[PDB]
């Protein structure tokens, strides 16, 4: 019962971790793609020899150590955690660094499976010595999150959760306050970073390019949630997205500048370690994941 692991890469002269927090198991097909047509949707999963009544995504978690800093790129379910995630500082310890070590926590977007982690049950910081940045579109739209921010979210069927979830996150917002950054889009960050916003999924989405001389690899964070199911099919949006319609268009963006400066993206939810290439096929797009020996 050990979901923990982790796979070491480089890019240039930089030390990689990919890191897990584990997996989330979705069985409501009918609901993960809300414009979707639940039929077609479970042949594409049989037809890539898929389970076809659920979707398991992935927790990818990147750890970047440069010469100067070890950055932590989101921190997975943490307070959120049940028992298949949570995973992730067993993990940080098998790639061989512990929570003391970490410099920088970079979180794409304020969603418990990405924030949950930066705190404990004592709401207490989980990485001391790290600050934490967010863009100041994220943070400013949770402070003031309300049922009609989700008038074009598949969200607004459910009251129940966003009442349970958006004060949780309002609550670890506060919290982190003392360690609290926001991200400068205009400007490199510590030799190695920059960032942009992808908005949609949530309205701050941040993606995040690593770059080490001329090799780059983009963190596009939750920009897409299944590999088989909407690369070729991006219209079809994800259930947590806030604004479907601009999640489209984000999706669309960056996969269509992915595939024509074929770059290589790390993803949170795509099959593991998420790392891969896209490729376009009109109208959509095709996921190459990278292959490696180990
Ligand atoms: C108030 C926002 C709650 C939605 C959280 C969410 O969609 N999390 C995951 C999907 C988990 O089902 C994701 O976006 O990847
Ligand atoms: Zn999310
Ligand atoms: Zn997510």
């Amino acid at each position: 019962d050990d979901l923990s692991g982790f796979k070491k890469i480089k890019l240039g002269e930089l030390e990689l971790f990919i890191l897990t927090d584990g997996y989330i198991h979705e069985e409501n097909l009918i609901s993960f793609a809300p414009r979707g047509n639940v039929a077609e949707l479970k042949t594409i999963l049989k037809d890539n020899f898929r389970a076809d009544h659920y979707i398991d995504m992935a927790i990818n978690i990147l750890l970047v150590k440069t010469k100067e800093k070890l950055i932590l790129m989101d921190t997975g379910m943490g307070i959120f955690a049940d028992e298949r995630t949570g995973f992730l500082l067993k993990s940080l310890q098998k790639a061989g660094f512990s929570a003391h070590d970490i410099t920088d926590i970079f979180l794409s977007h304020a969603h418990p499976d990405h924030i949950g982690g930066v705190v404990d049950k004592q709401n207490k910081l989980v990485f001391p010595n790290a600050s934490i940045f967010i863009s100041k579109i994220e943070h400013d739209f949770w402070i003031n999150a309300s049922i009609k921010d989700f008038n074009n979210s598949a969200l607004k069927a459910h009251p129940e959760r966003l009442n349970q979830i958006i004060p949780a996150l309002q609550n670890i917002l506060k919290a982190i306050q003392p360690k609290l950054k926001f991200y400068d889009l205009n400007k490199t960050l510590y030799s190695h970073f920059n960032f942009q916003l992808a908005p949609g999924h949530t309205p701050g989405l941040t993606v995040t390019t690593i770059s080490s001389g001329n090799e780059k690899l983009m963190y596009v964070a939750d920009l897409i949630h299944s590999d088989v199911i909407l690369f070729p099919h991006p219209d079809w949006g994800f259930s947590g997205d806030t604004d479907l319609d601009i999640a489209t268009a984000s999706r669309k963006k960056f996969l269509k500048q992915l595939a024509d400066t074929k770059a290589r993206a790390f993803t949170s939810h795509l099959p593991w370690p998420g790392l891969g290439f896209t490729k376009v096929k009109a109208p959509g797009f095709e996921w190459i994941p990278e292959s490696f020996m180990n």
